[PDB]
């Protein structure tokens, strides 16, 4: 019914070291039996070229954090805001943007699980931006 990823700030850019910490809200409709709710955060520096006919991809991770939250299975009933905190801390050094500067992409999100038995897991998604520290 309602699935938002939500930060601390909500217009905040982040630097080498910083903790990002957001909360993530849930709201039913029905009463529903949530098995869990998750979070992938990931810092990937993608840059993809040609060369001939052959396409070439070349990655870099400089994050990638896996959380189960809290408030072990859940009755969510409707007209509540069910709110599960998330917290981690970007690398020190390099986070990207310079990968090998301009056409090196970089790209930074975290995503929101949604577990329920029998039922295909939810997804939602938000990105943020980081600033080198560097
Ligand atoms: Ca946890």
């Amino acid at each position: 019914k309602s699935f938002e990823v939500v930060f601390n700030d909500p217009e905040k850019v982040y630097g080498s070291g910083e903790r990002v910490a957001g909360r993530v809200i849930v709201e039913v409709s029905e009463v529903t039996r949530v098995k869990a709710v998750r979070i992938l955060a990931s810092g990937v520096a993608k840059v993809l070229w040609m060369q001939g006919s052959q396409q070439c991809k070349q990655t870099s991770e400089y994050l990638r954090y896996e959380d189960t939250l809290l408030l072990e299975m859940v009755i969510m009933r409707p007209g509540n805001k069910y709110e599960y905190k998330f917290g981690f801390e970007l690398p020190q050094g390099p986070l990207g943007t310079s990968f090998k500067g301009k056409y090196g992409s970089v790209d930074y999100w975290v995503k929101a699980f949604l577990d329920r038995p029998s039922q295909p897991t939810q997804e939602t998604k938000k990105n943020f931006e980081v600033v080198d520290l560097v």
